[PDB]
Order: structure tokens, then sequence, then C-alpha cells
């Protein structure tokens, strides 16, 4: 049951969610610098102000790093670090952050996976219309060529966007997330434009080709099953699956849309160019898979015919069920579905609610027991032929939980976030022994 030699076991962050400094260094406005500024926006009125601190705190977190032996670390790229404004200028002081993260990163034999979308969208590119404009692609793709050209060769996984899927309905759907619209009419559109600007972004990479480096992308899934045997709810959960979990893979692997996609948003057609399905399908090196929950599905009378039923138990702090079977039935699904490609699971973990104990330590035998069921979920689909190349754990640190903010807690490193305090907590020691013994035991 050990993991193959050289199994790539990480943990994983983004830029909105650990690095504060939200307005030093020349860095630009986000869309989530203002979604947070918003009142009632945020659980407790929070935001990423400060969060982790880890702009400043970085050399602190790869010692951490160093000290659970991880041998790959995820994390994203602040565009409005390096773009902050209108006239599309290259901020150094932006640029350089990364470039000395990632050189820590390889002082201490940790390969870096940099992914370069994870939400935190400049405010100018909103003012430009965000992802309701075609531009974006291109402007996100201007972005990527800077990156690539700047550190290409010193990061040799690179994920363009994280959960377009998310972006769609948490940004455009429902107005959950920055930046806040709620006009379900408008998720076709979006897609469209997310996955133009993946296949932009592909392009540039390719050009500048630089050694020893790959690209892909990361979407979240949630393993779909019915409630029960009736053909109404197995017919329901079809749907649901081809919705919820191929609607970015369609495009992505086979350069259509599937008709799930086509119908729940019937005016997509209008918006794809001559060229866009063969630029998006274009070859990923990679895919990144998010996994934290399955969702149960009913059928129903009423419009759309689908209704997701709700868990009481088993459950975690965001009242996600923990099934560890889903991911590896969402692993063999891929697999059989679009073929053997390469898989890292870019964001598997839990949001547990962690307390120090008298004596200081951490001790979340919960979280453990969701990382063996999950890891070794992983390593059935691995032997039953999934071509599994890493894991991440979600996450590296406690952090800002978006809308949640600070209410919950996924990290497997405990921060204290009014001395900024590090303490690793039981999952992190018990993750350090997985990753020293390639598996579980
Ligand atoms: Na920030
Ligand atoms: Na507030
Ligand atoms: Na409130
Ligand atoms: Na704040
Ligand atoms: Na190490
Ligand atoms: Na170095
Ligand atoms: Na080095
Ligand atoms: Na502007
Ligand atoms: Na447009
Ligand atoms: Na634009
Ligand atoms: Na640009
Ligand atoms: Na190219
Ligand atoms: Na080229
Ligand atoms: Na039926
Ligand atoms: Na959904
Ligand atoms: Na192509
Ligand atoms: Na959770
Ligand atoms: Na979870
Ligand atoms: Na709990
Ligand atoms: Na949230
Ligand atoms: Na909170
Ligand atoms: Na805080």
């Amino acid at each position: 049951k050990k993991f193959p030699e050289g199994f790539l076991w990480g943990a994983a962050t983004s830029s909105y969610q650990i690095e504060g400094a939200w307005n030093e260094d020349g860095k630009g406005e986000s869309i989530w610098d203002r979604f947070t500024r918003i009142p009632g926006k945020i659980k407790n009125g929070d935001s990423g102000d400060v969060a982790c601190d880890h702009y400043h705190r970085y050399e602190q977190d790869l010692d951490l790093m160093r000290q659970l032996g991880l041998k790959t670390y995820r994390f994203s790229i602040a565009w409005a670090r390096i773009q902050p404004d209108s006239s599309r200028q290259i901020n150094q002081r932006g640029l350089d952050f990364y470039r000395r993260l990632v050189e820590g990163l390889h002082k201490r034999d940790i390969l870096p996976m940099a992914t370069l979308y994870h939400w935190d969208l400049p405010q100018w590119v909103e003012d430009e219309g965000g992802w309701l404009s075609r531009e974006s692609a291109s402007r996100f793709a201007e972005y990527t060529h800077a990156l690539v050209a700047a550190l290409g060769d010193q990061i040799p996984l690179w994920v363009t966007h994280n959960e377009p899927m998310v972006t769609v309905w948490a940004g455009y759907h429902m107005g959950l997330f920055a930046p806040g619209l709620k006009d379900p009419t408008l998720g076709g559109r979006v897609a469209h434009h997310l996955l133009l600007s993946h296949g932009q972004a592909l392009q540039a990479f390719r050009a500048l080709s630089p050694a020893g480096s790959q690209m892909g992308i990361t979407l979240n899934f949630n393993t779909i099953y019915p409630v029960s045997a009736e053909p109404a709810d197995v017919e329901a959960a079809r749907r649901m699956h081809s919705f919820q979990n191929e609607l970015f893979l369609e495009p992505l692997i086979r350069g259509q849309y599937n008709q799930a996609t086509l119908m729940a948003y019937p005016n997509l057609p209008e918006f794809i160019a001559p060229e866009d399905m063969q630029t998006i399908s274009a070859p990923i090196d990679f895919l990144g898979v998010n996994y934290y929950n399955p969702m149960r599905v009913k059928s129903s009378p009423q419009p759309p015919g689908i209704e997701v039923v709700q868990v009481e138990s088993p459950v975690t702090a965001m009242g996600w069920e923990i099934a560890p079977e889903g991911l590896y039935d969402l692993l063999m699904g891929i697999t059989r579905t679009y073929g053997k490609l390469p898989i890292y699971i870019t964001e598997n973990g839990a949001a547990f609610d962690d307390q120090p104990d008298q004596s200081g330590q951490v001790n979340d035998p919960q979280r453990v027991g969701y990382f063996q069921g999950h890891i070794g979920a992983a390593r059935r689909a691995l032997a039953d032929g999934v071509d599994l190349r890493g894991y991440y754990a979600w996450s590296l640190l406690d952090n800002f939980e978006w809308a949640e903010g600070y209410s919950k807690r996924f990290g497997i490193i405990y921060v204290d976030f009014e001395t900024q305090q590090r303490t690793l907590k039981q999952s992190a020691q018990w993750y350090r022994d997985v990753i020293a013994n390639n598996g579980l035991e």
C-alpha cells in the first residue's frame, strides 16, 4: 500500500486567503478587497486584509513546510500584486515576492505548483467587464505570459484556473462571492470566458515552452449519488452529474459543451467564436482535482426537476458530508470517461472546530480520520488504474474561508490570528508520518 516512488505529497493555500499586506508594495485592489468591504457579505465582518500575514511571514511558513517533509506546495499568485492597475504595467515588487517564495521552495527541495487565478481578480479587470467580457481572456493570457516568462523554468507545475464552477455559481448565480452578481442567465457566458482564458493562457505557456514545466487546470467536483434506485432519481442524478461535474471537463477534453450545459444556458452558443472550442480543448498536461464531499440528489416535479438532499451526519463544520468513497468514485469516473490522464488532487481536507488545549497543542482526530479515509480512497483509485501523481492537503494553514471568514479552520497548521503564532496540529504530525512512510499506517 506504499504509493509510487516519487509521489508528490503537498499542501495547498491561495493568495487572498493567506497573504494579507492587501495595500502594500503597490498591490492594486482586487474584487475580494472590494467585496470584503461590503457590510453583511462576510461572517463577523472579516476580511483578508491581514489573514495569515504570509506576505511578511513566508519564510516561517517555508520552514513549516520543510518540517513536514512536503514534496510540493501549491500556492496562488495574486494577479493584483503583478498588475495593480489598468496601465497593465508590471509591478516589480509584487513579482519579486513570488520570485523569493519560489527560490525558498527550491532551497528546501519543495516543488512549486502555482495557481494563476484563485479568485482574486484585479478590480481594473472587473472595471473592463471582468469575466463577462471576452477581452478578459486576453488580459489573463498577458498576465500568464508575464509570469511564465518570469518564473516558468522555476515552477514545474502551473494551474490556470481554480474551480471555475465556483466563480460561475457563487460569483454570478448566487452573489455569495465576489463580484457578487445574482443573475443565473450569465453563467454560460462566464463559463465560456473562463474556459477561453484557460485556453489562451495555455497557448501562451506552449509558446514559451519553459524547461521541465507543465500546465493544467484545477476543477472542483461533487460525486453525485441518487437517493434511491428509482428511475426518476437516477435520471436526476445523471443530469446533475453532467452539469455539476462535466460542465468544464466536456469542453476541455472533447471540445464541445454537453447537453445539460446548453439547456441550462441556452444562449451559450452566442459567445462561441469559430476558433474558440479548438483553443479551449488544446491538450493540458494534467488535471487538478478538488474534492471535499458528495452530493445526494432526488427527482422533483418542480423546475429544474432536481433536488439536492442535505445530509445531517457525518459532516464537517461546513456541514459537508464525509464520504471518502466519493473521492474514489470521482477519480475512477473521470478516468473511465475522459481517459487515463495525469491527475493531481489539488485540494482535499476538512474544517473542524479546533481549539488549543491547556498545554497549547491542537489535537484534531476528526481531521486525521478525514485524511485517513480519503488518502486510502486515493490509493485504491491509483491501484485500479488512475494516474494519480500527487495529493495536496487543503490547507497548509488555517485561513480566510471566503464568506465564512475566520469561523472555519481547514489548516493542518493552527494559526492564532491575534498573534500569528503557528502550531502544527495532530493532523500535520500524522501527515508528516504518511509522507515519510510514502503511505498509510
Ligand atoms: Na492579500
Ligand atoms: Na461588516
Ligand atoms: Na452580518
Ligand atoms: Na478585517
Ligand atoms: Na523536508
Ligand atoms: Na533556490
Ligand atoms: Na536552490
Ligand atoms: Na480601472
Ligand atoms: Na464580451
Ligand atoms: Na476585459
Ligand atoms: Na496585460
Ligand atoms: Na502557442
Ligand atoms: Na507556439
Ligand atoms: Na422517469
Ligand atoms: Na451547483
Ligand atoms: Na488544438
Ligand atoms: Na469541510
Ligand atoms: Na470537507
Ligand atoms: Na468539530
Ligand atoms: Na464561504
Ligand atoms: Na467569521
Ligand atoms: Na484575522
